[PDB]
């Protein structure tokens, strides 16, 4: 929360005590609720638009640190999937110049939750082991279509493993989250389309197209027509059989039945069918691209730009070739001749109405040629060909449908919405900042850093360094779960059953599937996930070449062990035990929100482990770095992507250091602690350097000790700010020379993104949009990093932190943020009549607050 | 310790009482011990921080027999590793005249720690007899990205012996020693480059750069950039493969698995596979070379010295060629095509950034050209190219992450230690000793003699005698284990288990491993080790042209005895055993240091015994001797490395044969032992002759009886050393005749060796820097020796045993102190506030994991309701058990 | 170690062992005084190991003159500038070694002395005057006695 007085500051939490373990169960925190944040704003300048394409951003009156008042200015939402590749310059479209993102992952085996026999599966065994010839007689067929043999065949063999779903749910999610693109333009706010290009100004009238295989640029398009894989090359390969009797041997075991409840559970069943085929093979199985009607910022350049789902850029499962088994019409032995083979099964697979053109061409919903018993050539179709005919067809409620009736044959209320949680944790993105002294800056257009992105988890994202398709050596960002087929061979047949796969009403999928404004809420719940990470990096002062260098040759051994358990560096077979310090981030997310991560159960050695995104990403990426105006890089500070209000004005309780500075002119302004909090000042007088009170030195002044880094103490945090929010900041060490890390220009602080204006905002002043709790304490080379000002500059600070004056700085008005009177002619105390009159009421809704 | 008054050398201990077996459990020498000593850091210090380049000497003032007092005088820390390739020569730095130096090791299977097959194997072969009801071929026992038909071979026909990883484990040990010097000058010692060139000058500023083929001279580099290996003259072969069927049926049997764990790191993993690579191929793939800016003793001359780590030297034989069998990335039919394959390759392996030459070309960075079935050819690598182009790649920090995950896979704590302990005890090496009167001497620049050297135990480094690569191998010295890929092949799969090999988390790495520091602390491993094996040579009389032909001499029963039983070379039940002689110096050790060196079980018969690397060492090897002032050897002294003052400075507890000489104050100065101790004078033909108050069997043997030697007693020995400190002895016969061992010219003692001064540094003065306790007893042909003077030299030395007159000696003015032990882990660690906020979840879960070796979620009683027939499961009417040694039972009678 | 400058209000306080030591320092040959960072202070400072030593009088037949450091003054350690900054004594490395062991008991370090004992007399008079009965005031004791008092 943001403070009126600095009375507020002095009673906020520390930060070891949120970052303490909760016991109590809590609830979701979905983007439903965060919606409500973003409007119902305070202030009066403010045109309260219905629209969602205009609730795109924080709007608000601000006061300065001279006393004036500023209203409706602006903060744009930092976050988006959408990566141009047409970048507006000279104010008209051009061919972008930068390669494009990329993403990785190390899919792993699912032993956890191992799957029971069920009394048919343990009586069909018994009928194997006494003998029973009848049972599999040569035209027997169950009602599900699937002839007797190969049940008795499917039954024989013994796995340990359970099954998942999250690799196939994850996919499910993703091409959702690229397919609600194509919604109504009002459903889908315009800063989405100008995160990254800032000269670009999205039309409202006419909707985005979401095609595929489009994109100008670097190989992109991976072939048009004929459809390749973006990831290693190679057309894949598909076939459907009527019976596992026809699949070739050494892909017998690989082959999946596909059950009758799917290809039921749409308006046309080759659509589901393909869908599932979408579900179990490699993703992406080509580069969708959002094709979207833009103009100038005057309106004069209008033409159609593309953009690239980030979604289509990560790279799960990767299997290549598959055998989809199918059920059949009537109780008839296995087919011998063609015609009796295509009549047979329950539906005729085919090519949906895109065409495409390949060695093996297919004419638009082209019928395919069912494999049978007898025949003298083997029939099969390219993969990514197949996929590239129904690339145009699938549809957010038909994804709807296909999710209701998953959920009615087995579960999907939980691990869908950890796919959830996963697909926003790796999809959501936003731009390095750039440093200022002001409000608004950006990197000039179409740069190298304009491009520059990185995570919620404040790591870079990786970026491509050759031509489509890639030949890479794997850098994985995250473990996840593979589903694995034959689980599902032994669970679609009534073989075996799962703790956690109990089917479920179709009311109780999670609702943010098939509804339109899915994205929003996407971008929405990607703020909380990076407050957690940045109060985790902030508490410590580990400047981005500590981190940077953490896994590579600099290395320390603080560091060493500091990398080391923030990651999920463990490898135990057929699991992903979470990172040692990872459940600390989940802690500071439980107490700051009173809300709860989506976990998954893991087994280790007998104990029960919960895992959140939280806990599952690994080591060797790079962190956030500001740049310089004119793009130098610079990396002093901790890693950083947003602006401090957003962190400050979501949580419900955060730790002292990052608290916002109180309004101007008023008693009890910003100011400092001192020596009776236990503090000390280093001064360094002869070289004009005079640095706040800090914690006092434990035989670490200059040098760390060899194994220990720097301690957390919020107050020498807080006065490390005071410091910096000052003008002329010097980041120097304890003799008063200087570090290795490369510096701001002087007095720089990095800054939030800048966004084209709309009609009667304002751009943001001071440094009310910026990062500010960024302050360093750590160096590589093992040193403590000081924050100087000369003596003469810094003589009112150390008058505030002795409290014996006031600071100036300035902040939102909001919430009970009131603008402070230059004079402050105080009365005494008094209750109005109307806090009076209506203070119950004001009780009964906080605690229908606290309740919740 | 350093003694204040006679009364505390006359109660000091005797030696059998300190060799007496002691119970207790005790620590491991970190090696700080010595380092609270002789430098300002007390507790801790950053290294950078320290200087610790400048804190490389014994320092302290002295007091000399005529009562001056020396301040600010000197000592050398006698041990080192670097060889030069380099000496400087007439303030001119030239190239070396002198062959390089060779070691050899006897690498074998041993019984170690019971064997038991685990849940997971059990499961597997369940499998395998649920999947024999169906006619079909099916790949449900695949495991970790592995063939399903592989799986099925690893499972099966278990070795007893145990697994070890000692040989791994050295060759990591070896390697981080070396690119442990590639850190900055500050924290390197600047004596270490100049034990052996005593007229060169390390220059601080800039750090050492370690390259590999680079040596000017004797054929060093190995090719060079085209390389071969140093001792077999060969070349390596190395070859990945996907799965076991590509592999040449020559050699399917020696193929080795890469466990996933490994590359779990978004750290470039391809190196990880190298680093995996190097510690199964031979040892050395190539000469590493270290290469340092120096100066002349006026500072005025500047150049790049070359130096040979000991490390890089030393022979583990092994494989010449290696199948590596990589995992897969996505379980699948096997590649039958190519691009099924590099794309489900889990890591595909590239030459590191190092171009080579010759046959087999390799440009930097290139491609390995993947095997799989119905490829058009066959292709691999020359394995010593391969590895000449990760080799400027690894570093200690690298390799403290790798080892910190391959302790999640398998315990390495102690395992490591020991192999660090074999580390220590073959590297670290010191130049033999100069005789003279005063307190420094050094052997003439770029001589033979210059560059002699010899280990912790008193025994000499062998040269080559010819151009690398070498023709023909050398004698092994000391005998180490072996790493069996069969039984990694079931350990890295989680199919078996042994006590020793319970996994640990990565924090349990030593504090070595990880620090800049390690260097030093390497050399201060080494002075413990000598003072232990100098206590014990020179507990007996015995002189090195005496030990020299001892293993086969036929003059005495008892010599051959002596000598056949200190080292290795008995067996029982198909394991090694111990020296029988070597516990004895190890519970030397432990007395004096009280402190426990590190061991590694064997089992007899499952009776597991320790053995540590006191216990083996191998006969053939020259002992050490001191050289003349002018480079005649000199044969007559019992074996020694080292001045007596390291000796006797830092043990806790010493003998008192060997204790220093008390410092003058007022009347009393020093005092000698008489009849009323049971001691007796020497007396012959000769009137002028005189020898000290010795034993009374002493009087009855000019020659020992066969069978039997001198025996210890404390006094006679330390009225050698009063005959001895005299300026003036004589070595003789009972006769007064003269023996055969070479003899030092008058009056002259070993003495330690010269380096350079730092501005306010002294020279040691006259006995200070001295070995003394080398009294010598047992000629060579059997005859006593004796120490003699004139009857007018004599007088006051046998008032002084008599107690009635004083003897003038020199000492150093240091008082004693001992700590309790630094550290109880074997590994530094602090906690975090966020290891205090992550704690109980983080303890327990580790525990969860330590009993999870080779278990599954799925259990037995699960898996049962899939079968088809339960009661004709293995697993039922085989439950599994630790297997006995040295072999299980099999065909018992009913 | 937390004050490069004395905090107003304070300064530096009494313990003996650390001026000893700052003494033990100061004695070998080779001190160097500086500032928290090893900067050089603003005060004057001796040309290199000198100490202040007492004055120089002719010698009479017999006499030697005082050796090294048995005449001068050793005591007065300096810890506070001018100008609010501590003083601190170093040492090189090398330099440093044997006095950090002689303060760890470890290690011994040579010095001059006087060869004098300890005597301390109990005092000579009471009174403040000197006198002595002669016969006289014995014969004509009482009287002065009492006359005085009256």
């Amino acid at each position: 929360p943001i403070s009126a007085d600095f009375s507020e500051v002095e009673n906020a939490p520390s930060f070891l005590s949120l970052a303490e373990n909760t016991d109590e169960v809590l609830k979701p925190y979905t983007g439903l609720e965060i919606q409500t944040i973003i409007t119902n704003i305070v202030g009066d300048a403010n045109p309260n638009q219905s629209r969602i394409f205009d609730q795109d951003r924080l709007r608000g009156n601000q006061y300065s640190a001279g006393g004036l008042v500023t209203q409706n200015a602006v903060s744009a939402i930092p976050f988006t999937n959408l990566i141009p590749r047409t970048i507006r310059v000279g104010n008209i479209l051009v061919n972008s110049a930068n390669r494009l993102q990329i993403t990785e992952t190390n899919v792993s085996e699912y032993y956890s939750n191992p799957i029971i026999a069920t009394k048919l599966s343990e009586m069909i065994s018994d009928q194997v082991k006494n003998n029973q010839f009848s049972t599999w007689r040569r035209d027997n067929t169950s009602l599900q279509g699937f002839n007797a043999f190969d049940i008795a065949t499917i039954n024989t063999a013994i796995l340990p493993n359970g099954l998942s779903l999250e690799s196939m749910l994850l996919k499910l999610s993703l091409l959702h989250s690229i397919k609600a693109m194509n919604v109504d333009a009002a459903s889908i706010n315009r800063s989405q389309y100008q995160v990254i290009d800032h000269n670009t100004v999205p039309t409202i009238g006419a909707p985005a197209v979401v095609g595929v295989n489009n994109s100008p640029v670097f190989g992109e398009d991976c072939g048009g027509n004929n459809p390749v894989y973006p990831f290693g090359g190679g057309t894949g390969a598909i076939a459907f059989h009527v019976t596992l009797q026809t699949v070739p041997d050494e892909r017998k075991s690989y082959a999946i039945f596909v059950p009758p409840a799917i290809l039921q559970a749409t308006s046309d069943a080759n659509e589901a069918l393909a869908l599932f085929a979408l579900s179990m093979s490699e993703w992406p199985h080509a580069l969708y691209t959002v094709t979207k009607q833009t103009t100038d910022l005057a309106g004069a350049n209008a033409g159609q730009q593309v953009f690239i789902p980030t979604q289509s850029t990560i790279h799960i499962g990767g299997r290549r070739v598959l055998d989809l088994i199918i059920p059949r019409r009537e109780i008839a032995p296995n087919p011998t001749t063609l015609v009796a083979a295509n009549a047979m099964c329950m539906v005729r697979p085919q090519a949906g109405p895109d065409a495409t053109a390949g060695a093996i061409p297919l004419a638009a919903g082209q019928l395919f040629n069912m494999n049978f018993i007898g025949a003298p050539a083997f029939e099969e179709w390219p993969m990514t060909s197949y996929l590239y005919s129904w690339a145009g067809r699938f549809d957010i409620t038909t994804i709807r449908q296909y999710m209701g009736r998953l959920a009615t044959m087995v579960g999907v209320k939980d691990a869908y919405w950890a796919a959830h949680e996963l697909n926003v944790a790796l999809s959501q993105v936003a731009p390095k900042m750039t440093t200022a002294a002001g409000g608004w800056a950006a990197q000039a257009a179409n740069s190298a850093q304009q491009s520059d992105v990185c995570y919620s988890s404040l790591l870079t994202v990786t970026r491509s360094a050759a031509n489509f398709p890639l030949a890479n050596q794997p850098a994985a960002d995250m473990r996840v779960y593979d589903t694995d087929p034959a689980t599902w061979n032994k669970v679609a047949l009534g073989l075996a059953t799962a703790a956690n796969l109990v089917p479920e009403q179709s009311m109780d999928v999670p609702f943010v599937v098939g509804d339109a404004r899915a994205s929003f809420w996407e971008r929405l719940q990607a703020i909380p996930m990076c407050i957690a990470w940045t109060m985790y990096y902030h508490s410590r002062g580990i400047t981005t070449l500590a981190w940077d260098n953490a896994y590579t040759d600099n290395t320390n051994k603080w560091l060493q062990k500091m990398v080391r358990n923030t990651f999920s560096t463990t490898q135990s077979v057929g699991t992903i035990i979470p990172a040692r310090y990872g459940k600390i981030v989940c802690n500071l997310y439980k107490n700051m929100f009173h809300r709860a991560p989506a976990y998954v159960a893991t087994s280790v050695g007998g104990k029960e482990l919960h895992i959140t995104h939280f806990e599952r990403w690994l080591p060797g990426g790079t962190y956030a770095n500001v740049y310089s105006g004119a793009g130098a890089v610079v990396n002093c500070f901790s890693p950083v992507l947003i602006p401090d209000i957003w962190c400050q004005y979501f949580t419900a309780k955060l730790p002292l250091f990052a608290g916002a500075f109180p309004p101007a002119q008023g008693q009890n302004s910003t100011k400092g602690f001192n020596s009776k909090q236990g503090l000390m000042i280093h001064r360094n007088q002869n070289n004009n350097l005079v640095a706040p009170y800090l914690e006092k030195f434990a035989d670490n002044s200059s040098y760390f000790p060899v194994g220990q880094g720097p301690e957390i103490n919020d107050m020498a945090t807080w006065n490390g700010r005071l410091w910096m929010t000052t003008g002329n900041v010097q980041y120097l060490d304890y003799s008063g020379a200087a570090i290795v890390e490369a510096v701001p220009p002087a007095g720089e602080l990095p800054v939030g993104k800048q966004i084209p204006l709309l009609a009667g905002e304002n751009a943001p002043i001071e440094l009310t949009n910026a990062a500010t709790t960024c302050v360093p304490r750590y160096s590589n080379d093992g040193r403590r990093i000081f924050t100087y000002l000369t003596t003469a500059q810094s003589v009112i600070p150390v008058q505030a932190c002795n409290r014996a004056a006031n600071l100036a700085r300035s902040c939102w008005l909001l919430s009970n943020v009131y603008a402070e009177p230059a004079l402050q002619a105080l009365g005494d105390e008094v209750e109005d009549a109307f806090d009076t009159l209506t203070n119950s009421s004001f009780l009964d809704v906080a605690k229908s607050v606290a309740e919740s």
